[PDB]
């Protein structure tokens, strides 16, 4: 059983200063969408999702903070309440059909489909408030993102049937997108009135230091929710589980390799997020500062929320985050999917 150390972390806390009733009002959400069983959402309410949103949207507007936490919210509804803690989890062919539909229904509240279901109404409300505060580029985005989310918890759900662990390479890949990091984004340029044009949102550099963040996010959620998935009666996956398993580690020893890991990312993410703020338009500057904000957020969640400190069996967390890696190298990652980000210094 482990001792998870301070991380790295160069970014400085934030959060809006409305954290407090954003909070309070998700919890609202949550009832009156009836997302989640009352078991579940019980949890859920209880777990500061919208201290969370606060944090990633700092100078965010209100309403688009309060979107975000709502959704971060459902987005529990689905992972916990199918995925990981549900039938559809061990279906990966039901879990692809009800994601379909689901993705139907955020393209199309208006579709006489899924009319029962609490998951969709509270789908199509944040649908309604997507059209209120995004273009149609960026709802189309916010769905094509929910899509690769869908994607890759069916890839998770056939590793859980099986009772497998994939290799690093394809948990990588799958944990670019199973996290449901991508999601966020859309959001992110939404919560600032801007709309991030394609020559810079797809620009492979830009993509990449996107995906850079989701990475950084979902290793530092694999370190602190190792604790709460490890203890937990049902399958789980995490990075520490995939370097046990592929480098003949102890748990001890995938911590310490996962942090590693992490801190490169962190290095690379800071180093090429520079680079691309000193010629992008300001458009890109504000979304690189998002990108920050979403990562510390996370960071400061993480050790923060009861999801993950569980204070029925308490988890050992660090109080504090470093300002200095424990890896200082700017030796690529030994991951083929991933790698390449590394060609991106000059
Ligand atoms: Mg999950
Ligand atoms: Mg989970
Ligand atoms: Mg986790």
């Amino acid at each position: 059983e482990l001792t998870v150390p301070p991380l790295f972390s160069p970014i400085r806390q934030a959060i809006h200063p409305k954290h407090a009733d954003i909070d309070v009002q998700t919890a609202a959400w949550a009832e009156t969408f009836r997302i989640g069983s009352e078991e579940l959402r019980g949890k859920l309410v209880t777990q500061d999702i919208g201290t969370f949103s606060a944090r990633i949207l700092p100078e965010g507007r209100e309403e688009v903070v309060s979107l975000l936490a709502d959704f971060i919210l459902w987005l529990f509804g689905v992972d916990d309440g199918h995925c990981e803690e549900g039938e559809l989890g061990h279906r990966p062919g039901d879990l692809a059909g009800l994601l379909h539909r689901l993705i139907r229904v955020a393209q199309n509240p208006e579709a006489p489909m899924m009319q029962d279901d609490p998951l969709a109404a509270g789908l199509r409300d944040l649908r309604m408030r997507v059209d209120r505060f995004g273009t149609a580029g960026q709802t189309a985005r916010w769905v094509d993102a929910l899509r690769e989310y869908f994607f890759s918890v069916v890839w998770e759900a056939a590793h859980r049937r099986a009772g497998t662990v994939p290799d690093l390479n394809d948990y990588t890949l799958m944990r670019l997108y199973d996290g449901a990091t991508s999601v966020v984004l859309p959001m992110l340029e939404m919560g600032h009135g801007y709309e991030l044009q394609p020559y810079e949102r797809d620009r492979t550099a830009v993509r990449a230091v996107a995906e850079m963040a989701s990475f950084i996010i979902t290793w530092d959620n694999d370190i602190f929710s190792y604790h709460k998935e490890r203890r937990g009666s049902g399958y789980y996956l995490n990075a520490l589980r995939v370097l046990e398993q592929e480098r003949g580690l102890t748990p001890a020893q995938a911590l310490d390799a996962a942090i590693s890991q992490r801190d490169r990312v962190m290095c690379l993410f800071t180093t090429v997020s520079e680079q691309l703020a000193e010629q992008g338009s300001p458009q890109l500057r504000q979304y690189l500062h998002s990108l920050r904000c979403f990562i510390r957020g996370a960071q400061d969640w993480g050790i923060s929320s009861v999801r993950y400190t569980t204070p029925d069996d308490p988890a050992n967390m660090p109080s504090v985050f470093t300002d200095v890696p424990t890896d200082d190298s700017t030796e690529p990652l030994d991951i083929p999917a991933v790698s390449w980000w590394w060609d991106l210094l000059a």
